[PDB]
């Protein structure tokens, strides 16, 4: 009857997922990838954001910052370095974007041998169950499927005011950059902008963040001032409070001279200051505008973009669905969306009947000092049952690697809520400390199997380990004691 | 009816000084008991166990330092423009390593102090009921008494019984003071602490081999050891399989000196020699609990092995005397659970806590070149207890992001869990070796405490990128036996 079976639009995480787990189960699949450039003209492959200009190349770079450190560690370690080692920026990109590459071509491949048809072009909508497909050169295609699924993604929002596009860069074009961004300024206060603001600092680059209002909107807000206070104290620069409203080119090259105007949030100052980069880091928009929405009947949510759909994953539209960054009120993260399109897959072609849990996932942030967490904000907790029912239980902690080279003692910290009503439940898990990625993995697990205080205590700790602090805590913040060492050094 | 202390702790060590604490909380009077005997080659140290200053503490420093010559490889492919190989300073790192430990030493001495628990660096014997001697180090005696006493005196490294061991031989004691770049150097053994100190040693340079009897990790998920090996020997480490040394000789002392390891196989008659610049020993400890006058109270230890055995509550056989720690018969031997045990019983006794101290599934990680984290069941023990029938096996292999740019060991790593298909396919095994596989457990093993599930496990979203996310999507079974490659 149809063309094919399943057309997928976006060859992203939940694209390509559902792609293979679809294509696994015997079924006509066909996924189309384009990437439209960034006003600057950065490009890239198969794969999506996370490979491309997300999780991947993100972490790698906390890689380099890490490992930085890592070197002034080693000093009092007994290895002979030098008191100061210098950073080549061109060698590094171009090692992870070599890496990037190997997961282009690998993805491709993956396609190709598991009897899935990859077209690299752009996709939209023209009528029920047909698609236009344009590719780079012009030329158009159309085709036409049972089913769809929209898996396009979103993309760096810029400000609207004079020079953004024309001279300040995004997380796109920062992965692939060829030049010493030299000192940069890192325009917002999202996980994006503290990561990055993160690396570049730790590769030694001046760095300065300008902060529109809060830092991490939408996380523990104790945990992100703290993320910040040790942000600050580590190099990085800080302006609370101010907007840009021109980015100005002093001068040209790689890179240039700029200038930056800004307006305060709560006054009529204005401040000047000239930067080697600016990049932008302000939210980032959906991509389901442009793709003929209108054409086939998918009600989005045209106020925000997200589009609204149902516990399936299922759209208004019972043969379109979507899943990934642009679902609206869900999860905005490469592990979730490829579980959706894995489960639907299944759920579709398989008879499975099982749903993709939303419910807390787990994050870490990789600023210069991880912070992961899962679970209620402390807040958003004490919203959802009240002060009274909540206890948090809290401490600091200093790694055993740390010692040694002797810093940053009573700088990493955990906590977590429980639920008083329901047998201290854990309700929320936060830490703040190295490594935290691993660690937190596996407390996930743990709700998802209904942890308490109780068990938690009766679990034995790792030794030496960060993580082992959790089964260990008996300080809550309501009983007001203090929390620090009887030698304070660090 | 009336005592001298409330409670008398012999062993001022990790659940000695634990219990101390907890129980100093709850005003009692309170008495610690601690005293280093020498080590052969004459070696002491400071108030807070084997863990502060033997243990974990020393051994995972020096851990780090090993990681950190790695890391100064790596560093180059980011790029960072560091020499090609760098040069490490033992004496640098040990005065580093005992700088630390001496803070702790203090630390804890203050720690009592302030919570008004009386200490007496002072060796413990008890003389009859009730009443304990303590002689002090240049011979002095003294004699208290106590309503209850608790006995964390743990073990220390055992030896071969051959000439030349206590004489030319080292033994974990010494090592993390070691005065001088042990030079090649040979490790006798094949527990935790052999390896991961034949570890560290290789990662910082020195020329490293070892002697094993039979298996590594005797006790461990044999296949989880065997690839723990596989990679020592891929990364430096040589190995020598089913031999025990007869004798040492020392072709010539110093620091440090010659010696001649002659040993014996033991599938055959065969006979080896080489000759190293250090030996040291790794083939067991043995529980202080012979010299402690535990006859003239009351006390039944299982004379065999060393252990004591206790009831579910750390009690003896004698109601006032009780033991925590590495003495126990048939339980675990790890610094966290020994101060569990302390801390708990502290608050069972005087506190009317009425928890008991769990000792069943309890995560441990062991810090070779290539760490390894477990939580519960091996495979092994996991068929043996439920039956090839009702056990799957999920396992994959995965490639930390950190290792691809350096452009190393892929496919070195690897995960794999035990499930129970008779219940729920219940995660009664946790096991992984890679990185940070420490952090990576600790919470997996809180799981367990709740019961988690395959199903459970599958409905966890992954962190990414992030070592640990690979428990979030297991589909290949040992059973179906597909490939991992
Ligand atoms: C800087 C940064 C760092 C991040 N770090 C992390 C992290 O560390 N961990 C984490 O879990 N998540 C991270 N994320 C988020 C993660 O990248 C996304 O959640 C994930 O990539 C979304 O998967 P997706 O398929 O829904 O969207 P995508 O991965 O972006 O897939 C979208 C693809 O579809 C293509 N496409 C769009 N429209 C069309 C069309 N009309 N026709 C054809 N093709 C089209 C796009 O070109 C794109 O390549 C990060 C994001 C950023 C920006
Ligand atoms: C190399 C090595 C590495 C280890 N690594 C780890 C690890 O990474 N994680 C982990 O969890 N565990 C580890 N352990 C085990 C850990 O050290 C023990 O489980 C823990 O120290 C035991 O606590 P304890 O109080 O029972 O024994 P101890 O800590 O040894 O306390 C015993 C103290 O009592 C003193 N004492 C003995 N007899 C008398 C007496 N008659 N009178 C007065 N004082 C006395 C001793 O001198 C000693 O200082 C390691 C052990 C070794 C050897």
């Amino acid at each position: 009857s149809y063309d094919y079976d399943l057309i997928i639009i976006g060859g992203g995480s939940g694209g390509l997922a559902a792609a293979k787990e679809a294509a696994q189960y015997g079924k006509k699949v066909m996924v189309l990838d384009f990437v439209t450039p960034t006003p600057l003209g950065t490009r890239w492959g198969l794969g999506g954001t996370c490979v491309n200009v997300g999780c991947i190349p993100k972490k790698l770079m906390h890689q380099a910052a890490l490992l930085g450190q890592a070197l002034q560690d080693s000093r009092n370690y007994g290895w002979k370095v030098e008191e100061t080692v210098k950073h080549d920026w061109d060698r590094m990109i171009e090692a992870v974007q070599n890496h990037i590459g190997s997961l282009n071509w690998g993805y491709r491949v993956a396609l190709r041998e598991k009897k899935v048809v990859y077209e690299n072009a752009y996709g939209q909508f023209i009528g029920p169950h047909r698609i236009k497909a344009t590719n780079n050169k012009g030329k158009e295609k159309i085709y036409s499927a049972e089913r769809f699924l929209i898996a396009t993604g979103e993309r760096p929002r810029y400000l609207g005011i004079p020079g953004d596009k024309e001279y300040c860069i995004s997380s796109d074009d920062l992965f692939s950059l060829p030049y010493c961004p030299g000192k940069t300024l890192v325009v917002g206060a999202s996980y994006v902008a503290l990561e990055c603001a993160g690396f570049l600092a730790g590769i030694g680059l001046d760095v300065t963040v300008m902060v529109r209002s809060i830092l991490l909107r939408g996380f523990d807000q104790d945990m992100a001032n703290k993320i910040g206070e040790h942000m600050e104290e580590h190099g990085i620069k800080f302006i609370r409070q101010f907007v840009p409203i021109k980015v100005e080119q002093i001068e040209a090259g790689t890179p240039g001279r700029l200038r930056v105007v800004a307006q305060s949030t709560n006054s009529e100052e204005i401040i000047e200051g000239e930067y080697n980069t600016v990049m932008l880091a302000i939210g980032r928009d959906a991509c389901t505008r442009k793709i003929g929405l209108e054409t086939v009947g998918v009600k989005i949510n045209e106020k925000t973009g997200k589009i609204p759909v149902t516990d399936e994953e299922q759209t208004n539209v019972p043969y379109i669905y979507a899943i990934g960054d642009i679902l609206e009120d869900k999860v905005e993260l490469t592990p979730v969306a490829i579980q959706a399109g894995r489960l639907l897959a299944q759920r579709l072609y398989a008879g499975s009947t099982v749903k993709c849990d939303y419910e807390n996932v787990p994050t870490t942030v990789f600023t210069p000092l991880e912070y992961g967490a899962c679970g209620l904000s402390e807040e958003k907790a004490v919203e959802k049952f009240g002060e009274e029912n909540i206890e948090v239980y809290h401490s600091y902690f200093w790694p055993l690697e740390w010692t040694i080279p002797s810093r940053d003692n009573n700088k990493c910290y955990a906590k977590i809520i429980c639920n008083t009503k329901d047998n201290e439940r854990v309700v929320g898990f936060h830490v703040l400390g190295p490594n935290a990625g691993e660690v937190t993995q596996g407390f996930a697990a743990a709700l998802k199997c209904g942890l308490t205080k109780k068990q938690l205590d009766s679990t034995i700790g790792i030794h030496p380990v960060c993580a082992e602090v959790f089964t260990t805590l008996s300080v809550t913040k309501r009983s007001g004691a203090s929390i620090l060492q009887a030698g304070c050094c660090g």
